[PDB]
């Protein structure tokens, strides 16, 4: 997260860290047994880490649970990142408490202008590399589709939305992928892609979660 602020230990209880010997992507806990992340984060041998603050220090509030199965969206296109969403089932149910909580799915999509909270352990530099060990947060509004499509001609589908600032300076970045974009207390987006990080006229692109609620519910109930 570039231009954000330190969230504070366990202030984003639904945030998860996907680990394969190291942190590689973020995710969101939707219930005690399921995690939603980005399809481009797919890997074999994923361990889900909950209750995390500093990813390099064990503070006693963590729960490390291996994934039993991963389900990438059936229409995921790796070339365009259309339908960049995947579901991960935990081998054992997570114990929900103050520091480990689930985030609710939307009843409707969020309108442009709505302020959201984006979080992650990704790169904090727009130019250069500096990975934080503590969770970073960023408040950002959902941008109009026009501004989004103008920034990325012919690359934005109805399953994506832009959020952030056209002037640059604040944005999600590499390492934040698969992470949560929560607006009005509901999971509205998943960190997907963009052009660089925090660059002028290049806002972040996120998977529009409100389009997948039916698929999510049917899939988790059948697996
Ligand atoms: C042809 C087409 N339709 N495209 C091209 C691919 C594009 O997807 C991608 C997929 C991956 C990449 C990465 C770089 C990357 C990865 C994750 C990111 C996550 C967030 C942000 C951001 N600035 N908000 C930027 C990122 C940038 C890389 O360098 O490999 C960049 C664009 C979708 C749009
Ligand atoms: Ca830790």
């Amino acid at each position: 997260i570039v231009g954000g602020y330190t969230c504070g230990a366990n202030t984003v209880p639904y945030q998860v860290s996907l680990n394969s010997g190291y942190h590689f992507c973020g995710g969101s806990l939707i219930n005690s047994q399921w995690v939603v992340s980005a399809a481009h984060c797919y890997k074999s041998g994923i361990q889900v880490r909950l209750g995390e603050d500093n990813i390099n220090v064990v503070e006693g509030n963590e729960q490390f649970i291996s994934a039993s199965k991963s389900i990438v969206h059936p229409s995921y296109n790796s070339n365009t990142l259309n339908n960049d969403i995947m579901l991960i089932k935990l081998k054992s149910a997570a114990s929900l408490n103050s520091r480990v909580a689930s985030i609710s799915l939307p009843t409707s999509c969020a309108s442009a202008g709505t302020q959201c909270l984006i979080s992650g352990w990704g790169n904090t530099k727009s130019s250069g590399t500096s990975y934080p060990d503590v969770l970073k947060c960023l408040k950002a509004p959902i941008l109009s589709d026009s501004s989004c499509k103008s920034a990325y001609p012919g690359q934005i589908t109805s399953n994506m939305f832009c959020a952030g600032y056209l002037e640059g300076g604040k944005d999600s970045c590499q390492g934040d992928s698969g992470g949560p974009v929560v607006c009005s207390g509901k999971l509205q987006g998943i960190v997907s892609w963009g052009s660089g990080c925090a660059q002028k006229n290049k806002p972040g692109v996120y998977t529009k979660v409100c389009n997948y609620v039916s698929w999510i519910k049917q899939t988790i109930a059948s697996n």
